């Protein structure tokens, strides 16, 4: 089997990417945040508390004649943002750009903090990460990828973000047809749960390639490319006026300037990040000031190859029974 489904940004800043997902019979579809660097599937819902939900659209358990309460089982999951959900768990049928997974664990939100109450775009979250990192309890839930893999034509699925722009999520095959050139492959590590890999170096707009291993993260819920800060300092110093701002809360840059581009490693090859996917616009409304999209990883504890990052290329991610990463340019 396979599915492919469209994936819309949430505004005009590329802040975000909404899927939709059918749960339940008859379908109740949602609008998901497809997320390779979490494993939990998530939604609002009838349970969730009612002053935490302003404008999503909600799965309704008692509605679907699928869906079954998994007894005792809760969750609950704080993000690197600082947000956090949590709640009961239904099986139920999940449906993905026509493909079906029976019994997948659905998450229903009890409690859901404040950023999420008021992001009306976001119904929930799909975690994409491996399975180890799924907070159901007691007993462990797996990701609809996990559940969906044995079915499908290849253990796989791409992620090819558009910027500002839609783009697509395809499960068991790759699309030939949505890539320039060959698809470079890396090694992962799922130690810690997540999508790990080395890329091979940087460079700077025009500037030379610096050969250095930079460990991190694909991850298609981290808006942003957080780097190394000796990494993210030699980016900014190339934008006159650009400085890293402790009261906003990163670097920033002249709503005027003209951001250079930013290459990274795969193996021997180089994804090109143009300047504009580096733009984040201003601080706040009618600001000169604008937010950059390259951010010091130093207080994250890892380095995170986020949409910026993963926008500029199609990306491969390999469940093979030893996981890797692939990354084209398109």
């Amino acid at each position: 089997s396979t599915g492919s489904a469209t994936t819309t940004p949430i505004d005009s800043l590329d802040d975000a990417y909404i899927t939709p997902v059918q749960i339940g019979t008859p379908a109740q579809t949602l609008n998901l945040d497809f997320d390779t660097g979490s494993s939990d599937l998530w939604v609002f819902s009838s349970e969730t508390t009612a002053s935490e939900v302003d404008g999503q659209t909600i799965y309704t358990p008692s509605k679907s004649t699928t869906a079954k309460l998994l007894s005792g089982a809760t969750w609950s999951i704080s993000y690197g943002d600082g947000s956090s959900s949590s709640g009961d768990v239904y099986t139920d049928t999940v449906s993905v750009g026509g493909l079906t997974v029976t019994g997948q664990a659905v998450e229903s939100a009890k409690k859901v903090s404040s950023s999420f109450t008021e992001d009306s775009t976001i119904d929930g979250l799909l975690g994409l990460a491996f399975s180890t990192l799924n907070t159901v309890s007691p007993t462990q839930q797996k990701t609809f990828f996990d559940n969906a893999k044995a079915s499908l034509d290849s253990p796989v699925f791409t992620a090819d973000l558009g910027y500002h722009a839609p783009g697509t999520y395809n499960f068991g095959f790759i699309d030939t047809t949505a890539y320039t050139g060959s698809i470079t492959y890396t090694a992962v590590s799922t130690k810690q749960g997540f999508w790990e890999w080395t890329s091979t170096g940087y460079a700077v707009g025009s500037g030379t390639f610096k050969s250095t291993s930079i460990d991190g993260i694909a991850d298609t819920g981290t808006t942003l490319l957080y780097l190394p800060a000796t990494v993210v300092s030699a980016y900014w110093a190339q934008v006159s006026g650009a400085k890293s701002s402790s009261s906003v809360g990163g670097y920033v840059f002249p709503c005027s300037a003209t951001l250079p581009s930013f290459t990274f490693g795969v193996g021997s090859a180089r994804i090109v990040i143009p300047g504009d996917y580096i733009d984040f616009g201003p601080i706040s409304t009618g600001s000169s000031s604008c937010f950059g999209g390259i951010q010091s990883s130093a207080g994250i504890g890892i380095n995170i190859f986020g949409d910026v990052a993963l926008k500029a290329a199609f990306v491969v991610f390999n469940g093979a029974t030893t996981p890797t990463l692939g990354f084209a340019s398109k």
